[PDB]
């Protein structure tokens, strides 16, 4: 036609606008769950030995080592504001799952032996970390080229 005239101009669609009912539920229902619910697990990593500097503590621990677990649980970085979130949260998340698994028979974990396997987890949850430690550590030394 004749004249015309951009009087109005489009746009790519936003997200509705939604909310507008039943705000509640969603995700998996039903408390039938044995595990930690929203959780995962690790692969392990070559075993730490703990130094505590007490010659009792370095030296027992590594008498119940067998019971200890040797893997390490994870969670997203949407909680909490840490670089290392969730390094000491799946310290605390691992023991929980690990020290009923005997319980099952009436055995339990002396309060030595339950601070030992809280103490294996502390440096394993932390190696996630440092396997990728180089690319904050290289990102100084060099212009990372993937970008960010």
């Amino acid at each position: 036609g004749q004249g015309g005239g951009t009087h109005s101009q489009w746009n790519k669609p936003s997200k509705p606008k939604t909310n507008m009912k039943h705000m509640a539920g969603a995700a998996a229902a039903g408390a039938v769950v044995g595990g930690l619910g929203g959780y995962m697990l690790g692969s392990a990593m070559s075993r730490p030995i703990i130094h505590f500097g007490s010659d009792y503590e370095d030296r027992y621990y590594r008498e119940n080592m067998h019971r200890y677990p040797n893997q390490v649980y994870y969670r997203p970085m949407d909680e909490y504001s840490n670089q290392n979130n969730f390094v000491h949260d799946c310290v605390n998340i691992t023991i929980k799952q690990h020290t009923v698994t005997t319980t099952t028979k009436g055995e339990n974990f002396t309060e030595t032996d339950v601070k030992m396997m809280e103490r294996v987890v502390e440096p394993m949850c932390i190696t996630q970390y440092e396997r990728e430690s180089q690319a904050y550590y290289q990102r100084g030394s060099s212009h990372h080229h993937h970008h960010h």
